[PDB]
């Protein structure tokens, strides 16, 4: 009747540790995955995988040099085109920069707060991309890619990149009652135990978050939105057969890499809900973009 | 029995100019005075008074020479210490770093809060002899400092400081729901009818905010917490009679500065206010600093 | 295949961004914002003295350049650049060298990071500085056709627009700097200096280094039909522009320039232009060989 | 008044910043963080090839210098120097001859604010440097008095402590700034180029300009005198110093170091402590120049 991407099954608890916890030698790997992804911040999706530390060091070291490519650059941006092109045919997304301006909101901060949301636009296919090949090598034992075909594939990706400060996130423990509730309410729609990086840093702004949220909330699940989503994560499965350098990591890699039996269970079920949730978010955070325009 | 400081009247609408929304004219006057007082944000009391531009921007300018001195960054600092001292001596303040642990706040994290705190109790010493200045000029005429003492004081204060990025505030059309409530609850403590740049900052941690004010609360109007707000008002006092360069900037000044008469009595009533505030958030903030020890 | 340099009579006359007042300033900072970029080209430094020109072209200009189009179009230069280089020169790596002079791992990580921003920003001007050219000369409206919607698309969003690069201008310069200045000058038929050596510079042994690797290769048989190659792609990409862009002489005197200014500004957007084509290899250079 | 340069056979080994690792790079960030300064000084990048004997010495000296004491005697010292160099010389001012050079009101500026970062950080390394010095010397223990309670207050909290300043290295210098760095050797009598004279080497002309007005004052009478001055007053702050160092040569051994590695250390310290009075005197020179 429409496609309709099916949530996994998870009991697992997700145990992720955040940058401002992360000890020096997990702060090193972080800060290499900010470098290549060229991004500000460490994905919640790679704290909650950080927790089965040796599992993510080898994770990490055998998908990045796939990450400093031409083609992971232009597979991720691709996605971000994708999820653009979909939103805006699917949905009529009545602009709220007038509204946030009868609020009070100035001009420069207007600024800031698209400013924010191009971070994540940018930045959440990559993670994307990377939980999948996570998820399909512990699933499938599979090896990934690595068929070099057109030689710029493996050219170096477009150079620049942002990857200081770390954007402002209001934390679940920084959270006051009312803004909690907003969590609560994104926790329940959205069909996850956590707070996603994107909504923590607009939560800076909890009265345009609250705004940007609410336009958002009736979309989700339509079934434009379900299609979407479908179509997002099958973009995503087609880049991970598609990178330049090979990447491996099965069960048997896990064991290798010093996880138990129980513990790679569980890293199962928690990169399978992280990256369910991604296509999600990547969808919802242009809806934020084009409501800002 | 004790030393009080009554609190002015002001009927008179506040109208501050936040640096989100200053034009290009006084953003550079905003960042010659951030960078004179060697702080990264702009004060609220300096905001109000920018309102009326062309008197803000001349008293800054007759005021300026005074601030590069030795002798205002002495004096500025010594008011921080004034407050140190009272306020170790006249309370007990338990400190409150285990409980925010308890509530989940890293190392990393406390270590952050108490960086904002340490740029409110350098800078808001040097924005209450400025505020000082401008009260008193406007309402005696008088022509301040100017003496022929020690060379030194003459000499350039000590050059290092800390002016980018402007803390993370949240203002009022930012906050939702139960921060609204916590700056009502400060608004109505304090008799003011705005929220100081200190509480907005740390509203960036709601629930440090929540905890920190709590704690402090009860100090406020006590005959010790008065009486060592009489004496912050004070030393402020004196450091204006000691300004190496004179300072006259009058009723009469203003009116040729292009004041109106009328202006130039809501601006009285502007400053007054503004100047009474802040002895007492000097006070507020050493005890947030203390208890963070 | 080649590529002749423009006669070149006019005087230059950059406004480099520590001397630039506000209402140029603003310009210039969304010029860096637009192409994500946190240097000012002296290309769009020497257009802005012909001010109400440069504010014009601009303003027609921006729109394109804020699109996924001129993203991809700039980036495919970038990706030629290092394609052609790569087949053309067998450019021995540095790094040894540069460890055996007193470099540590992560000085030469800062000398990679300030290479990666022109390796960046580079096509990005050539087309700008490609499309100010043929306006001028030719008066003729390029691109502004619908094609593919995605084309139209915004860019891809990050970038790095502070700080301005550490540049080493001319009148910081000692003797013997000068002198690879000047040596650098005569052999690129340059009367400047680009903010590219000038941030290379910073490090006065390693652009010593640098450009003593890449002097032999400059007007070889091969840099130059790779230059031609590089050309040719920036003339595609002012075809291809999703928003149109007209700009010619007449529209020049409309913005408030007069006829001989116009003709001063030619000739200079054309040695800037011819410039661009060449810098883009010399940086590819520089980066292959830093590998 | 006189200060006899003292003798030193030893090899001074800095570890730089942009070459220390992790551990000490920790070190590195905590002493940045409570002087509030953006750079790790020579004096404290040579004594931390002694790692040991760096750790504990900074352990130990670290709780003085969070101190409103320490504060304003480091800050008194920067006034001492400025009172002196303008009643026993007369500097005249060189804004003027840089603009003619070139210079911009915004260079100009960016020229006064780097030598405001070492104005203000000079005499706190002074006096950790007469500290560790004569701890080794003279086996005391120094400080540690009550006596007024607002002397142990935390220090004035404002600080800029996050980019380091762009220091032309030795082996970045190529030429003629490699001649201006044997200048400043020969004059001063060192074997090292303070991180002072390399920062301000990042406008290479300026250097020249400065260092050139600053050098004919170097060893007369009025700069030996003042020098004296300011090594007294960091033996006075050092003996005031609001909690207790104490860390003799057998303290040295129990940290880690060697009979022998403490023989050099001494070597060494004592080359740096005597340099610093003068590096105080040549910064405010500098910024008086630049007024």
């Amino acid at each position: 009747i429409h496609l309709q991407l099916p949530r996994p099954v998870c009991e697992a608890i997700i145990r992720p540790v955040p940058e401002h916890r992360a000890d020096q030698e997990l702060s090193e790997i972080y800060r290499d995955l900010k470098a290549t992804f060229g991004v500000p911040w460490v994905g919640v999706i790679t704290q909650a995988v950080a927790y089965y530390r040796p599992f993510f060091a080898e994770a990490w070291r055998r998908f990045a040099p796939s990450a400093k490519t031409h083609f992971f650059e232009r597979a991720s941006d691709d996605i971000r085109i994708r999820s653009w092109e979909l939103m805006g045919q699917s949905f009529v997304i009545e602009g709220q920069t007038d509204r946030l301006r009868e609020m009070g909101y100035s001009v420069r901060e207007i600024g800031q707060i698209r400013a924010v949301l191009d971070i994540f636009d940018y930045g959440n296919p990559k993670y994307l991309i990377f939980a999948t090949a996570i998820k399909e090598g512990l699933l499938s034992g599979r090896t990934f890619g690595g068929a070099a075909g057109d030689a710029r594939c493996h050219f170096p990706r477009s150079p620049i990149c942002q990857i200081d400060p770390i954007p402002v996130m209001v934390e679940e423990h920084h959270a006051g009652g009312t803004l909690s509730q907003v969590y609560a309410d994104i926790k329940q729609t959205l069909q996850l135990p956590f707070i996603n990086s994107d909504y923590k840093a607009m939560a800076r702004w909890p009265s345009y978050l609250e705004q940007a949220w609410g336009a958002l909330k009736p979309c989700i699940d339509t079934p434009a939105y379900q299609a979407g989503r479908f179509d997002i994560n099958a973009r995503a499965l087609a880049a991970l057969d598609a990178l330049p350098t090979a990447y491996r990591m099965s069960r048997d890699d896990a064991l290798q890499a010093g996880l138990s039996e129980a513990q790679t269970d569980e890293l199962i079920q928690v990169i399978s809900l992280f990256q369910w949730m991604l296509s999600g978010l990547v969808l919802n955070v242009t809806h934020f973009k084009q409501q800002a325009l």
